[PDB]
């Protein structure tokens, strides 16, 4: 409400959770005037400021304004041991320096519970057929869920936003739609489900008479 | 050389790589006399005193002397983020205070490669046939390696000590001895590997025409 | 539900606010038999066991049972900074030790506003009369509202329980009842509120021709 | 003597009591010459370089030489605990740079005690008089001192600097004129005195028969 | 002034100077009663509480009361890196815990210059001469100053407490007194200085046609 | 193999060693192309970029390649407690950003010890002699040896790498070649040892009759 406005974003879950990854909380300027164009951020990691943020380059929005992105990379671990970020902005059409931080959700990790559901005999009189895959029990709602079969990745997905529970927890669901036929011949299908309070050290390779 | 003498464990890497697990390092004095039969442990993690340690009840050994452990749990990102475990070891018998100290490898780690070998032409005229389980290219040497199979343990395997490679990696092979009807049967085996650069927060469940 | 049980409290608002007093977090075990009389007690500040704690004199509940009570006393500093304090509770009757954290609520302080209000014309036909003290904006809701005249203190007030407001912010309401005399009399009457967003370094003295 | 000079002057007391404020470190360079006209800043606080500060325009002073300055703010809390702030200063005339730390006086904290007094019998034949404000027994020395009335500030006050007392502690008075009449009229003055022993979360409204 | 008393007395500066040596802080806790016999200490390194002190056996003063001592080791590094020491000490006698801190003199160290004498014509008609040892210009004051010759220690010296000067460092003079025979026929003597501003990484072994 | 690469060097020995020299760590990117001529480097200390560093003016190789160095000059004491330094090097031609990292080496100090040779009887029919220093028993192997005579430096000498011995400690042997009549002359030779392990806080002055 009145002046340049900032918006502060974490990571996808996702992102946060596969150590390959790049995880990056994100900093965004909205409203900035042409009068003027340029903005400075300093961002800080549990109020030490770091420098390792990049700006993308400003772009006009279409209501006359600017829009201004800073992105600053987080290390995995950081993230999930708590740590907070702070994106402070500074801007000639703004008399004082505004500042958000972020931070994972506080409180106890629960481990999700997860669970199949091949389609119903009704469900298949149809060409296609649908999986399911209900996780519930999870604390934080970060989460990630995805599917695989023959160790490729099934896109043909939709998954529901994470509901609160009567206990703390959260729920959600995940449904894939495949061909009838694929599902038919037997091919084996995969829910996946990345959260933090899953947390191994494990792979395997299997060998069979082939 | 000379006195009552110590040593100092580290934990089961198997017990440092499953966060449900609790990994302990273990001190150990042995060669202590009925004369001074207590002792004094001090603990310290990077060099700050901490309480948790457990003395386990002190036990006489065959030639005349006692022999006395002390085991301090440790926390399972603290262990693998490096911190220094020392033992401090007070006694009657000891004109001073004797210390060791220990911790996880220093180095890059390195993710372990996992390869399956079913048996040989050969091998499969016998009541029993071996998988084979090769692993290399890790660091530390640090290494936990077990096998199952429908969900459930096969214990009858022989693993062997990690061997250093030509390029400062390690390496072992793991085989495990079934009957070769289990095999020709089509049961599918796995060969499970833990190790610090294995790093995950996934699982998943499976589902196919049953 | 099922073992002895520990709550565990934070200190009183005031005592947190008057850099005199001695806030203390107290941590209380109940539903322990006589069978398994001794527990014990192990407080960390931010994961650091700390030693100052002082355990009162165990008592007989009604129903059979021991009530044992822990109180350790925090610094004035860290208590309003955030810190974590952990007590750990370990007892025969308890096959693992249990473990409660506390700390001061999180967000961003505000200050709390203040009003007050004399007595209606209808509240003064009687010979008691009542005067308000209305108390809004202020988090987190951690207060300690008092009254004074003449120096001197005046206990006869009853303070609401703060109610959340529209804003995240917190409300309340104190009543003082006087005789209407000491209010007809000219008598001045402070209502007094200690909550942290205010916090000052300031005193005064007042003089005039007297 | 001898090349351009530095010096470090810490915040104003009555910057560093109000939470309100922004108390700032004040580094000033001296005896630069034309020839070398630009001065590199480093600011560390307890060792660890900082960002914030900021230079204030350079300037010429009437004996040919520059002046520049550079500000920067500390947080309320880091000055009373006693942080460091150290001013590295580096310039073309300056074969070494030169550096320069300040931090609040360390001692055990004692608390102002403040005496008012009226006009004597003497003082009262005049059209103005003089208020006085005693206050001893404070360390540090830091402190301000103030006057009101009404709500409103008086600023036609005189305070003299803290002297050394025989215990360690110091001393200072405080004289406020006003007109014979606003005394006479009974209107009431307020002696204000903020220190760092003074400390509290405390505020008051009041309420009598208007 | 009323109760029992402590006194807090800082290491040897010969002890803080020697890296082989073990520098102790010492907590004295005098005017104890034989109805109040024990004391507890608490000890604390920047307010971090450690374990390590030893009380020493306390004993009879002839004045009825008794005095205890407690001493804890400090790490050479520490001390010199100006950690503070604070004793805590608690007993029957003394309603509320006395709390007393050391840590070493503050400011910026400067090195002692060393110049010696031989003695005076005058000096040596004696049978005794003397030789000074003149330190000048070290800060802080903790100094240890001895004397040797042909590797062996010279220990008839006299040394005068460091006085200080008028820049606010220190100085002071020793005397080393020997037999004049000893001096005419040759023996070198060595005045030695050990300091925190002299540190030094070298040793040295000499060689001539013997 | 495959790009601009980074070599990390440590100081020197002798720079470590001596608190009045300003020891550095030196980043150096070689193979790097005229299209690409910038390098930016990021420095870390225990993880926490430092600003301190300093780029020397990047040169042509004979290989048409540039050749950048980047210096930080490290704390005598930092180095010494095992503090680590990155260098992280970025550049158009290298589509990744390359880190190395350094610290002193790790594993219990051990003290030099050193012994000194006259020249033999063979040795010394000849016109200059040599005169053997052995150092031996040391750990790191980060060691500086040097010789002197009569207050002034003897730089005719040469000394070897140091080589592992069959106890885990390093030895060296050091060789001053002087003319026979110095030697002769009854000249004193000293040679000089400067390893981490020796500490003191030192220096001496000698008087004799002159
Ligand atoms: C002028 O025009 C401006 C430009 O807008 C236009 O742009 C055109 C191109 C076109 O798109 C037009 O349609 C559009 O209008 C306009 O700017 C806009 O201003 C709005 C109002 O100020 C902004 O609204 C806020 O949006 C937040 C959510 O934003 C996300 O979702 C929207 C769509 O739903 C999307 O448009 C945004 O881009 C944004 O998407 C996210 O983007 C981030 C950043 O890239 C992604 O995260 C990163 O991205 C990468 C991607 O690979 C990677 O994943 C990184 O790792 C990752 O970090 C996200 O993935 C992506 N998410 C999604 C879902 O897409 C709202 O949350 C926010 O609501 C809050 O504020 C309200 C009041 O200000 C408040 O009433 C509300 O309750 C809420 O408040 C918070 O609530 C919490 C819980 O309830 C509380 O706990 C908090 O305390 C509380 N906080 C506050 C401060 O109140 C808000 O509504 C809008 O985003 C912005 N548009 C864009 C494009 O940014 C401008 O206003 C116009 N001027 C005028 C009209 O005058
Ligand atoms: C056997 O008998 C036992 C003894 O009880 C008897 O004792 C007799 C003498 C007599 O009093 C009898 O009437 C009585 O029955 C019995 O023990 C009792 O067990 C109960 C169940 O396990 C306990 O219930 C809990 O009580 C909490 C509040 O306790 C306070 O208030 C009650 C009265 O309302 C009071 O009786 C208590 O003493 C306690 O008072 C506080 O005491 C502390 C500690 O001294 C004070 O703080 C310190 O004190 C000093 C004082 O100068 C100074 O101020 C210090 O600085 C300060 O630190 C407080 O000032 C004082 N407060 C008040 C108001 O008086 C409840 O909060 C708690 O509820 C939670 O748990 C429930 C399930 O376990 C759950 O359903 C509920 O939702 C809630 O859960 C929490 O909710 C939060 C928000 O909603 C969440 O965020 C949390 O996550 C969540 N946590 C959990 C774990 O769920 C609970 O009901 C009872 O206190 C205890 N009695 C006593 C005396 O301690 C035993 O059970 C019997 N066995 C049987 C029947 O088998
Ligand atoms: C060329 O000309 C130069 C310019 O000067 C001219 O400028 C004209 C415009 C006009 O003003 C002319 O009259 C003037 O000559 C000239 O530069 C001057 O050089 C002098 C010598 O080098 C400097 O002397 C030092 O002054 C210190 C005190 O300075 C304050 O007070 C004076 C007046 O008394 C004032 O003029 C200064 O501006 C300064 O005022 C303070 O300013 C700061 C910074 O802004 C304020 O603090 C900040 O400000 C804002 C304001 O809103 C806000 O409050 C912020 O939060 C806050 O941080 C202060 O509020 C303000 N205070 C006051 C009272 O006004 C002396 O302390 C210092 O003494 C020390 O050094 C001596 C030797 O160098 C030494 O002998 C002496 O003992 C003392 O030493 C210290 O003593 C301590 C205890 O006794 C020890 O513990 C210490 O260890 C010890 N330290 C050292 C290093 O020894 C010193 O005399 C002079 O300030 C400077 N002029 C200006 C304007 O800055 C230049 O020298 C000329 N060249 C020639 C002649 O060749
Ligand atoms: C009952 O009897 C009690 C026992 O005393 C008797 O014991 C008999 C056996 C016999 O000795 C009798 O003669 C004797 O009377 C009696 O206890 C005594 O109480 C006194 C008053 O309360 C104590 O006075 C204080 O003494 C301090 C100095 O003490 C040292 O020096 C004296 C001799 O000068 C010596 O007797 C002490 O033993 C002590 O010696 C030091 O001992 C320490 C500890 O072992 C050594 O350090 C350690 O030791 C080992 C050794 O190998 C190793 O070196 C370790 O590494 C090392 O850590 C020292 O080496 C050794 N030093 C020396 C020189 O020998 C005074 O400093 C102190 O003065 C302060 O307090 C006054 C008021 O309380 C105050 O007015 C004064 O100004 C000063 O105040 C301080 O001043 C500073 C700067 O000026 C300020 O910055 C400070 O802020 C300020 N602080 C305060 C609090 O004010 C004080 O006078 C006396 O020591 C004590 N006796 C003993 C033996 O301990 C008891 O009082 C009697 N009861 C009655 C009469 O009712
Ligand atoms: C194009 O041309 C480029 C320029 O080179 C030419 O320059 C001309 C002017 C002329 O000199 C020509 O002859 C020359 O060819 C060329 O660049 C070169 O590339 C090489 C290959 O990539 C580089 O080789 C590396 O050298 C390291 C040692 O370098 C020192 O020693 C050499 C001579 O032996 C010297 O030439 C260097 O300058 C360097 O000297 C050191 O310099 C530093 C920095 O200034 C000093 O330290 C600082 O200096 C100041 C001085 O006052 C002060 O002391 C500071 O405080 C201090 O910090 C040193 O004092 C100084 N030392 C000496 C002794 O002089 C090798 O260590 C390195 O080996 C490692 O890498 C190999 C593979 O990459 C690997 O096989 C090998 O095993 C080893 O690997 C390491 O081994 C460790 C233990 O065994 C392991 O623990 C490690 O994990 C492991 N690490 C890795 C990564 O494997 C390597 O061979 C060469 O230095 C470089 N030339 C220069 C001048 O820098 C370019 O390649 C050409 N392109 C082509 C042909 O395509
Ligand atoms: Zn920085
Ligand atoms: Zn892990
Ligand atoms: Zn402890
Ligand atoms: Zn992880
Ligand atoms: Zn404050
Ligand atoms: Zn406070
Ligand atoms: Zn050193
Ligand atoms: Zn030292």
């Amino acid at each position: 409400l009145g002046g340049p406005s900032v918006f502060l974003f974490p990571p996808k879950p996702k992102d946060t959770l596969m150590i390959s990854r790049t995880p990056e909380v994100t900093c965004v300027v909205v409203d900035v005037s042409q009068e003027d164009p340029e903005v400075q951020f300093n961002w800080y990691v549990d109020g030490v400021e770091v420098h390792n943020a990049k700006t993308k380059p400003r772009e006009e929005q279409f209501n006359s304004t600017y829009r201004v992105v800073s992105v600053l990379t987080v290390l995995h671990q950081d993230w999930l041991n708590g740590k907070e970020y702070k994106c402070k902005v500074s801007n000639k059409g703004l008399p004082s320096s505004i500042e958000k931080t972020i931070s994972k959700a506080k409180g106890q990790p629960r481990e999700p519970q997860v669970y199949t559901f091949p389609p119903s005999q009704e469900e298949m009189t149809k060409n296609q057929v649908s999986l399911r895959c209900l996780v519930k029990g999870f604390y934080p709602s970060d989460i990630a869920v995805e599917w695989e079969s023959n160790g490729q990745p099934e896109n043909n997905y939709k998954t529901t936003k994470p509901v609160l529970d009567s206990d703390g927890s959260f729920r959600l669901e995940s449904r894939l739609t495949v061909d009838k036929s694929r599902w038919q011949e037997g091919n084996v299908f995969s829910c996946s489900v990345m959260h933090e309070a899953l947390h191994n050290h494990y792979t395997q390779k299997s060998l069979s008479l082939s």
